[PDB]
């Protein structure tokens, strides 16, 4: 319904937030290609949402530049012209700036920053001037707004994603590309990422962190992405959309 | 559909943005009471959207404090317990801070600030702890983010609404009131308000103002309000939602 | 030294932050008039900093509009043309939006908002186009950035001051008035205001509030005001300056 | 005077903003080591400010990780324990996100992001827990707040610097390291960087960009850095300091 005729690429769409985004996208009429590095997890994820007439899994590392062009070619051949790109693939490292190894630093930014750049850049090139009502949704974080003492590299990547997206949004708007670029800034969401962050759920459920006294679910982010992907938000570009249970409000 | 069982008060719902919010709210299954100071315009506005089974007009000035209590009583009698409050009623004065008369200053703030406060305060008192999935949507502006040399009082009011709403959102969250509070920050939208601002449409359509090269329509704001009113945004509180064609992105 | 030839009005300069601003202003060569409602405290405050050749007390309520004109006339007669206005006079009420009486609401805003407006508006009219390197410094807060569940009216006032100042700054800049307008956003500072907020010092000293593990002192705000008052910041206008021990960084 | 006993490393201190920072730092009593890639420009710069008793040039690429440790060792041997680190070295590329080569992307981020990370990380390790009143000043930009259609990679780096610094500031504060971390966000400043951006000065001097109708000078940024380096700002950490002639205010 709300995403009629839309064709979406959702990176890291096999687990957590990305899975829910893909799930709700298909539910609203969109055709979706999800990516991930693990094929077994990926195929199970895709089949869990629907058949290959609406959703397909493509194994792809978001930091793999050459693979991005093939990903677009695959999606377009399968479903027609890509209209929506969700740069969701991302990882977290639990290290202060002081304690961050250069290897940790480079690896996180390769995925969280370079991966988003690859998708956004190619997304603009491929979707511009085609009357698709194209939408690029880049997954930032509340960590793109505020800092965390043990998420140094993570903070850097999300701050980068936040502002880089504004540049793309402006360029597309000024050149009448019919492409919108926005960022989503989830608070803490119950996902495998958060499960891997030791004690994060109990600590961030505290009122001093999340005022609602609990963390969110992947569907909380799926629904704001549906809005941004749909023509409902045709006047929304370059903006930041925060779903965080009040985290950044205090 | 998306607003099933919701009962909404939309202040200033007889023209422009408020009218579209009411229009789309009814479309998504909500019961709506719209307010305005002019009865002739108001009654015509309500009938243009639907019958009295889904929408009714109530004559009410948002700055009328005593009237707010009667408004809630009237809405509740007609449709049952209020679940949604859209503090949308607002006015603009085209004056620099330097050139603003104290009368202009007090009158704009009476409506834009005191009115939003009256609605938010009573909204919390009336909707808390009732499992309604209550949502309070306060209409700020891009003028709550950036200044304009000829919108002094307006800027003050929208900045106040922006941050006051965060206070309410936090209070409701920490006390488990089941009430969410968010602000919407429209860019320039084609409405009687903008029509009353001499030459505003052509000037704000310039790329140096709105990068998309045009201003928005009332439906652009209606749809984000639908999202905030719905249980889809159950994890969104204390946040700011900007639909401005890229105005604040540059 | 750093404020040579400057003539400053500092509202609420008899205690706390305002007192320190006046103290350091005089130290850096400026002539200062401090205001307050209590004459006994005020006269003692002025004499504690210096003689009437550098600082004088004038009894004046910031919400007294007519009194503002006489204040400027008095200051100018004593020290020559005013070059600097610090709208610092402000009060706090410890109430949620829900629990705020309309009387509390109107009174806080009368001082914190209308007072700042009166000073800013007249400040522009009186200091523009005189080559004074004029600076208007409006005292907002971290509560102009984030909300607090028990500072509803306060949050509104500080958000208003934050954005209204931008309007004034832009107007002055575009019209080449040689007047700059900026806002200062202190975190929690050890003052009679904070002392009047029951238990505020111990609670806001907690790491979850102020990361430095303590609140600030009035001199912390004095020194950033000295910078904004001086010609050192001749390229700074419409901006927000935060001294909060990291409060808003998390 | 204001920087008594301070020992500063200023990366890219041989031209533009960095040169002025070094100049004013020495003027205020600090000992300074400036870096740059070109030795001839570097030595001329250092000698132009003072003798080797107050300032020395060290040839160093900010993206050279191993060189950073030697830089700290050199500075400390020459002047005693480092107290201040100004991560100022940075470059700009005039390309939209769409038109940005991966090489351009990687090279800019290597300097503007990785360089700042190297300096901040080592800065914390070397200056913590020594009672130095240590200050880390990371040079972001207005391009870390808003986007520009032809500064894609640049926007990314400055957004990254903006938020990464907050993480460091929090960690240092919570662990009582006696190290502060803040970001400076200059508007357009007359420097060789801006001269290399074709037509940037005339375009950004337009009122629609910089409201003051002109761009700034390197000293405008030097003076805010002096404040941040001095003990005057001992309560300021994790914050953003904007000197932009009103650019981001509209
Ligand atoms: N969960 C939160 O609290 C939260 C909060 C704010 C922002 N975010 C952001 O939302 C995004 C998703 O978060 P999440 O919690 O859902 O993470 P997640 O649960 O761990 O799932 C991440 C997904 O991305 C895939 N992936 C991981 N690395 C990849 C790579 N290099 N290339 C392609 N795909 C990759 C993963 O599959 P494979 O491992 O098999 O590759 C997985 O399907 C992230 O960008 C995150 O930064 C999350
Ligand atoms: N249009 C924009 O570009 C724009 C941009 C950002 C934010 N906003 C905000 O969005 C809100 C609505 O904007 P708008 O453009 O649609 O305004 P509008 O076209 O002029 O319509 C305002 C509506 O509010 C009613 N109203 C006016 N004063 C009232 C009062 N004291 N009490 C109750 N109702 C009142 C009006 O009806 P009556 O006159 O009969 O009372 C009218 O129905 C405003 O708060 C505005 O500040 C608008
Ligand atoms: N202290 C903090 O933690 C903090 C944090 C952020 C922002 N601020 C802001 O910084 C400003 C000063 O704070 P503060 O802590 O130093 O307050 P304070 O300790 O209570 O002192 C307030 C000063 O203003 C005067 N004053 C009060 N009401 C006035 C009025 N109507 N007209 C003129 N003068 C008046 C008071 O003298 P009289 O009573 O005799 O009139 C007093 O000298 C305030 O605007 C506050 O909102 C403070
Ligand atoms: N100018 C503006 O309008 C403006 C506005 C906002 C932010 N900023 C930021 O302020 C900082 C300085 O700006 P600027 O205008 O003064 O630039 P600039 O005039 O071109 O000077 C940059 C200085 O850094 C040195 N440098 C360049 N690349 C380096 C590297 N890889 N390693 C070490 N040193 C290096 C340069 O010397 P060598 O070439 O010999 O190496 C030069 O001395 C930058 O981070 C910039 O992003 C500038
Ligand atoms: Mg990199
Ligand atoms: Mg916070
Ligand atoms: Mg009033
Ligand atoms: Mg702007």
């Amino acid at each position: 319904d709300r995403l009629k005729g839309k064709v979406a690429i959702v990176t890291g769409g096999t687990l957590g937030i990305g899975l829910a985004i893909a799930d709700k996208f298909v539910e609203e009429g969109a055709k979706v290609v999800i990516t991930g590095r693990h094929a077994d997890v990926g195929e199970k994820a895709a089949k869990s949402i629907g058949g290959t007439d609406v959703i397909r899994f493509v194994q792809h590392d978001a930091s793999d530049e050459a693979g991005w062009t093939k990903l677009f070619d695959t999606t377009e051949e399968a479903f027609g012209p890509v209209t929506t790109v969700v740069n969701n693939a991302g990882i977290a490292v639990s290290k202060s700036v002081e304690d961050t190894t250069t290897e940790e630093w480079r690896k996180l930014l390769s995925v969280n920053l370079d991966g988003v750049f690859f998708g956004t850049r190619l997304g603009i090139q491929r979707m511009k001037n085609k009357g698709l009502g194209a939408s690029i949704i880049n997954m930032s974080s509340i960590e793109g707004f505020v800092g965390d003492p043990t998420l140094g590299a993570y903070n850097a990547s999300k701050g980068a994603v936040r502002i880089m997206s504004k540049s793309a949004a402006l360029d597309c708007a000024l050149k009448d590309y019919d492409v919108r670029v926005n960022t989503v800034h989830p608070g803490y969401i119950k996902t495998p990422l958060v499960d891997d962050l030791e004690g994060a759920e109990e600590m961030m459920s505290q009122r001093t962190k999340t005022p609602m006294g609990h963390i969110g679910e992947p569907n909380d982010i799926a629904w704001i992405c549906v809005y941004l992907a749909s023509d409902e938000s045709k006047f929304a570009t370059g903006a930041e959309f925060v779903v965080d249970g009040g985290y950044t409000a205090q």
